[PDB]
């Protein structure tokens, strides 16, 4: 399914990502926005043979099974699969376990570089939450 921005934002607070350790719902939308365009079955190969999923992009190396990723690990207990549903509870659950690790959201590399130091609020304007 492809959400809309404001649709996106509503599920996300639903589920309790506005300011989860502290990061406002704006960083999340705008993460979304720039790893998947709000797609959830959006998938991208990397060249160590890992896979990103979802709508979060979430990576096959650490956190997912996707059976074809040698000696990875499954830290999110999920087959990689579930993080593709219109339904967003498994990536936002897996998404809470990624950003408590230690580097919180500069794991997702799309934030770093596009999201982090701008005024995310903007990508939650206009919207009823
Ligand atoms: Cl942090």
């Amino acid at each position: 399914k492809v959400f809309g921005r404001c649709e996106l934002a509503a599920a996300m607070k639903r589920h309790g990502l506005d300011n989860y350790r502290g990061y406002s719902l704006g960083n999340w939308v705008c993460a979304a926005k720039f790893e998947s365009n709000f797609n959830t079955q959006a998938t991208n190969r990397n060249t160590d043979g890992s896979t990103d999923y979802g709508i979060l992009q979430i990576n096959s190396r650490w956190w997912c099974n996707d059976g074809r990723t040698p000696g990875s690990r499954n830290l999110c207990n999920i087959p990689c699969s579930a993080l593709l549903s219109s339904d967003i509870t498994a990536s936002v659950n897996c998404a809470k376990k990624i950003v408590s690790d230690g580097n919180g959201m500069n794991a997702w590399v799309a934030w770093r570089n596009r999201c982090k130091g701008t005024d995310v609020q903007a990508w939650i304007r206009g919207c009823r939450l």
